[PDB]
């Protein structure tokens, strides 16, 4: 029952690969440590092959069997639309993989003939055989990282073609479905704010609270064919059409429970026999599969008055204590209860007593003051991947900008705030490129973003109370602080001066550059504003934010 086999072949690169921090003009402007930044590629994808590589045994109880069908029960209620091959097409990412068959990305988004022409056969081809494994490619992603060195994560995805016919039978079930079957714990339903206070209210609701994150170890590679055939037996009960139920039947036995593995070269790498990290399906079934473990696991640990917030594999759990030492208790049996359904940890799950110091989706909630001093709970995270990430974006230009999803994300954050904010718009004022709009991805979806609009985003997504932090906690300055020395990152004073300069500069263009100017940089300001709703604001179209997750999933706002 192995997770993969493999040939031998090794997996390849498209393109040109650099693993070292590329340097520029820019660069030391933000950090000075360039060696403690590197890129993951494809020399080690190697060693990735070994670690998820392992037998898969699964023993499954009553209380697996009857959360299922509570979760079947529910899914019961989901009534899910087919998309039209159109529609399919318009939420591809512009720069998604070819297919094979001589189109791309931009052929699909402008619905030419030959794309629409072969994702019909495909779809045909799905309806028609629901035995033929389906073709993947398997590729070493390019990550950024700070040292202490990490292997390159794989992606595997099938032809684009597969992929606008995975959107057309299952978009509609994938963005609906996880927040009907798991209601309030369905993590990606929440905007950060929302997310901090679901977490507070539960930590609030608990009489003596205690909550871990679990950490599966490789939970893509833990993912069995039961666990995938479960999946699809959730899918079925939702109200689809009859086209749709033999896709997802076709899709779940060619491609979702396994298949052969391609490198870039076109030689055959092996075969898969656990989940495919680049498919539509991956966020939703990840979702779904550790909410079922992880809720059979609480029954199985016996822990009073649990409350689970699931995002894919990433688990956290807020429940009563019963003292430190039955926690402890509680813990192992709950992990050996997830040993059994093949999720065993990484990190074993320590009980935490202290909201602030649970992370995850390697983020914390944390406190600081507004401008009239009233404590704020806010999501921050360490600052370091950020900041590692942003030094190569200062040199590079990247398919996705990390720095403009971590400012969304993280705008109240004191690192966010001082750093990023400043770096990048004093970037983008020197080069005139305010008014380009970048790429940035959000639960996994990629979408397109004017850092004009960065203001009125972060009003509507956190309220003004983002551009007023202050009094920031000692843990958390201390971390930042920690962060900054570590990378050789300059101190308040400098970004400061950078601040003011960026935020005079931003003011004499007008309009919302003034805006960016006056709402981003008044922290660094001795007389500051009064900063008022911003009208425009009110007029973002910001729905499809914060509905679900699609991590892998190959989606375009
Ligand atoms: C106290 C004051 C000087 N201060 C401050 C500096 C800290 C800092 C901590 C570690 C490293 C660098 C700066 S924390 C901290 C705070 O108010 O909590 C501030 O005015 C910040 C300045 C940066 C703003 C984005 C947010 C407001």
């Amino acid at each position: 029952h192995m997770s993969y086999t493999w040939t031998g072949a090794l997996i390849t690169p498209c393109a040109a690969e650099e693993s070292k921090l590329p340097i520029n003009a820019l660069s030391n402007s933000l950090l000075r440590h360039h060696n403690m930044v590197y890129a993951t590629t494809s020399r080690s994808a190697g060693l990735r092959q070994k670690k998820v590589t392992f037998d898969r045994l699964q023993v499954l109880d009553d209380h697996y069997r009857d959360v299922l069908k509570e979760m079947k029960a529910k899914a019961s209620t989901v009534k899910a639309k087919l998309l039209s091959v159109e529609e399919a097409c318009k939420l591809t990412p512009p720069h998604s993989a070819k297919s094979k068959f001589g189109y791309g990305a931009k052929d699909v988004r402008n619905l030419s003939s030959k794309a629409v022409n072969h994702i019909h056969s495909v779809w045909k081809d799905l309806l028609e055989d629901t035995v033929t494994p389906i073709d993947t490619t398997i590729m070493a992603k390019n990550e950024v990282f700070c040292v202490q060195r990490k292997p390159a994560r794989l992606i595997v995805f099938p032809d684009l073609g597969v992929r606008v016919c995975e959107k057309m039978a299952l978009y509609d079930v994938v963005s609906t479905l996880p927040q009907v079957v798991m209601g309030s714990s369905y993590g990606f339903q929440y905007s950060p704010g929302q997310r901090v206070e679901f977490l507070v209210n539960t930590w609030k609701s608990k009489k003596n609270p205690m909550g871990f994150s679990y950490d599966t170890r490789c939970f893509d590679s833990t993912v069995t064919e039961n666990d995938i055939r479960v999946e699809e037996s959730i899918y079925q009960c939702c109200d689809l059409a009859p086209e749709a139920r033999q896709a997802i039947k076709s899709l779940t036995e060619r491609l979702y429970i396994g298949g052969p593995l391609t490198n870039s070269k076109g030689q055959n790498c092996g075969y898969r026999r656990c989940r495919a990290s680049g498919v539509l399906t991956t966020s939703c079934g990840n979702t779904l599969t550790c909410y079922l473990k992880a809720s059979a696991a609480c029954r199985a640990a016996k822990l009073q008055d649990c409350t689970m917030l699931v995002n894919g594999d990433d688990l956290v759990v807020i429940c009563e204590s019963a003292g430190t030492q039955e926690d402890a208790a509680s813990l192992r049996v709950f992990t050996e209860a997830m040993t059994r359904y093949s999720a065993p940890p990484g990190d074993p799950p320590q009980p935490e007593y202290d909201l602030e110091l649970i992370t995850s989706c390697s983020s914390n909630v944390s406190v600081a003051h507004d401008a009239s001093g009233k404590r704020v709970y806010y999501l921050t995270r360490d600052p370091t991947t950020p900041l590692a990430r942003a030094a190569w974006e200062t040199a590079r230009h990247t398919p996705v900008n990390s720095w403009l999803g971590n400012i969304i994300m993280y705008a109240p954050t004191l690192w966010a705030r001082m750093i990023l904010m400043t770096h990048f718009f004093s970037i983008l004022l020197a080069q005139e490129q305010l008014e380009k709009a970048l790429d940035c991805q959000i639960y996994g979806a990629c979408y397109s973003i004017e850092p004009l609009d960065l203001p009125q985003i972060i009003e509507r997504l956190h309220g003004l109370s983002a551009f007023s932090l202050h009094s920031y906690s000692p843990g958390e300055i201390n971390r930042v602080a920690s962060c900054l020395r570590k990378l050789g990152v300059p101190p308040l004073r400098v970004w400061r001066h950078r601040a003011r300069s960026v935020r005079a500069r931003l003011l004499s263009q007008g309009g919302r550059a003034a805006t960016c100017g006056k709402y981003l940089f008044n922290w660094a300001v001795k007389t500051k504003l009064k900063l008022t709703p911003i009208p425009a604001a009110s007029r973002l179209d910001l729905s499809g934010w914060f509905v679900a997750g699609y991590s892998g999933g190959d989606i375009y706002h």
